């Protein structure tokens, strides 16, 4: 009998050349990609299916590519397991994934959401060009001194002549695992001094800029203006925001939260903690990752092994 479901929507990082191929045969998918091509001015499907790889990975292209593939993945799931969509009690999206989750939930229309994503993506790209910045994934432990580490890294950057250096947590992924983002020199400093701050392991991410930090401030006004053209409605299923790991409430607040999301850390670990709380004696929901990759499943496993037992991904390849 019916189990409640949670849908998780991936973000930048999850795209891959070939994404979409395993969706095209499902009703309504080709129509989504046609509608995307209208909003975007270029053939998103073609870039998704065939590349070039480095082009698809550019923040300007991977953000809409992932948005459309995720919503297409919803169509596939609805076709194959309609009860999963009917029984959805919560949705959450990682960074750009928030837009697909809000569209899924009926808060925005597809073309509205896609326009906002296009502007978000263009603006983040332009912001990334202003100064060399990046994102470093860090595995720590209870004793990791994340804040002391960021402060030392900013202090280091000042010694190098960088004004108001940025080095701050930009994503909370899972216990003791964070992405730290900011000026490129701060991140280099962190990699070199990793064991000083009791970091277990670090990896530079293949992205153009320090997303989810104040270095994205130039993108806020363009995104804000884009969202002004959108009529955001109350989500019809609970949608948990990256900004605080709580559910969106008054829809009149959503546009402000999406603009704040751009420059604020992605509270994903917090969101996994919130979503997977169950009432007394109640069951575990089934989780579906609706979009490219299984990266959100890997993170879920690190946050909540028991919830992960009922995780599946919709294959987009």
């Amino acid at each position: 009998m019916g189990q409640c479901s949670v849908l998780l929507f991936p973000g930048q990082g999850s795209q891959v050349v070939g994404m979409g191929r395993g969706l095209l045969n499902y009703p309504r998918v080709r129509e989504l990609y046609a509608a995307a091509r209208r909003v975007l001015g270029y053939d998103l499907l073609e870039l998704s299916l065939h590349g070039p790889q480095e082009t698809l990975d550019r923040t300007v292209h991977c953000q809409p590519a992932i948005f459309v593939a995720s919503l297409a993945a919803v169509e596939k799931l609805h076709h194959l397991q309609p009860s999963v969509i009917e029984n959805c009690v919560a949705a959450a999206g990682f960074s750009v994934g928030e837009f697909a989750a809000l569209v899924f939930a009926g808060a925005m229309e597809f073309a509205e959401g896609l326009y906002a994503v296009k502007i978000r993506a263009e603006a983040m790209q332009e912001a990334s060009e202003a100064v060399p910045s990046g994102m470093l994934s860090v595995l720590g432990q209870p004793q990791s001194k994340f804040n002391f580490a960021c402060l030392e890294a900013r202090e280091h950057c000042k010694s190098l002549g960088i004004e108001n250096p940025v080095c701050e947590v930009s994503n909370y992924l899972f216990p003791d695992c964070r992405v730290i983002s900011g000026h490129q020199e701060a991140l280099r400093f962190l990699q070199k001094n990793s064991s000083k701050f009791h970091f277990r392991r670090t990896r530079m991410l293949p992205v153009s800029g320090a997303f989810h930090t104040r270095l994205m401030e130039p993108a806020v006004e363009p995104l804000t203006q884009a969202l002004k053209a959108v009529d955001i409605k109350k989500p019809l299923v609970s949608v948990y925001s990256n900004v605080h790991g709580h559910r969106y409430r008054h829809p009149g607040h959503i546009h402000k939260l999406l603009a704040q999301q751009l420059v604020s850390p992605v509270k994903w670990e917090q969101t996994m903690h919130a979503i997977y709380e169950r009432k007394k004696g109640r069951g575990f929901p089934q989780t579906f990752e609706v979009g490219p990759g299984r990266q959100l499943g890997a993170i879920l496993k690190s946050c909540n092994m028991q919830a992960w037992k009922s995780y599946s991904a919709v294959d987009v390849l």
